[PDB]
């Protein structure tokens, strides 16, 4: 067994984010601190995304006030699958005891570009910075309107671009429609898919969707846990899949579903606005996953967590609270 302790964090963001569900001003989660016998420390986050799921930061507390002052394997296997953020957070900790810190590497990053005119200006400086991968925000201004922009932004960008759509579960079905109409027309090896169309409620008509039109569709608010993934694999889902690795559980379960039917160049990694302490130990992951896709971390403007590269980086991170 070793000895642990966490706390509460609620950090405010760099800068505001603006959603259609509100704009959010902070994020909040546990840091785990793990220490065996002979000193050796290892670290962890858990921070579940308000909205994303029903894991609730109370419920991820109240978890780590049940467990007892010694952690073990059988230990860790009695967190609930309820708690897939907390599986995170306690696997991940686990598994950095002693081994601190830890080799990672510059992965390609996705570029953010904003709703609107805004993606025609946005994207020169991200290139110029070496980021070819971009994603844009559709579903604000009428169809038509961001079209129309698409077509220009089409024209505009370099060979060698790829443009992911994200719609976050903001267009109704018909309008979806029209829309992989027009990029069956108008369309162009640029596009790599078009991120959540409909709402996960919506899941026969993503599917149908999917299963029918020739561009690619991913999915990202439909896919926060393991569970979810696995339905959708045994679903037959032929698209994209958006994994946040903070939110999913313990990483082997996407390992086991690897060896199983989900596909590894179907993955897309991404960030839940989490920290330093998750972002690392998900680079760390990275290096067995090995991702062949930009990743969803272009999120700096929000939330700032630069990888940590040292074991007092860490203890300065925790001692800071
Ligand atoms: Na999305």
């Amino acid at each position: 067994s070793l000895r642990w302790q966490w706390r509460i964090y609620e950090e405010p963001l760099q800068e505001p984010l603006t959603t259609a569900q509100g704009v959010w001003r902070s994020r909040s989660g546990i840091y785990l601190r793990l220490e065996d016998e002979q000193g050796q420390v290892g670290y962890g986050e858990i921070a579940p995304l308000p909205g994303w799921g029903s894991e609730t930061l109370n419920a991820d507390i109240a978890l780590c006030q049940q467990l007892p002052g010694h952690l073990t394997p059988e230990i860790m296997a009695t967190i609930p699958e309820a708690l897939p953020a907390a599986q995170f957070g306690f696997a991940t900790a686990w598994q950095s005891v002693g081994r601190l810190p830890y080799r990672v590497r510059p992965w390609p990053i996705c570029a953010l570009l904003g709703s609107g005119q805004a993606a025609l200006e946005q994207w020169q400086q991200s290139w110029q910075r070496g980021q070819t991968t971009f994603k844009w925000k559709v579903g604000v201004m009428s169809p038509e309107e961001e079209q129309a922009i698409l077509k220009a932004l089409l024209a505009a960008l370099p060979p060698g671009a790829k443009l992911r759509l994200d719609a976050n579960g903001s267009w109704d079905r018909a309008t979806a429609n029209r829309w992989f109409a027009w990029l069956d027309r108008h369309g162009n090896g640029k596009i790599e898919y078009v991120e959540q169309p409909l709402p996960p409620d919506q899941w026969q008509a993503l599917l149908s969707l999917a299963q029918t039109v020739t561009t690619a569709i991913a999915l990202d608010e439909s896919v926060v846990s393991a569970a979810e993934v696995q339905r959708w694999v045994d679903r037959g889902w032929p698209g994209f899949f958006v994994i946040k690795t903070a939110l999913f559980g313990d990483p082997d379960s996407l390992s086991l579903l690897l060896r199983r039917g989900l596909e590894p160049q179907r993955l897309v990694f991404s960030s839940a606005l989490e920290g330093a302490i998750a972002r690392t130990a998900i680079f760390h992951l990275l290096e067995t996953w090995q991702p062949c896709h930009a990743l969803g971390f272009g999120v700096d403007r929000w939330r700032s967590a630069p990888l940590l590269t040292t074991l007092t980086a860490y203890e300065r991170l925790w001692e800071r609270l």
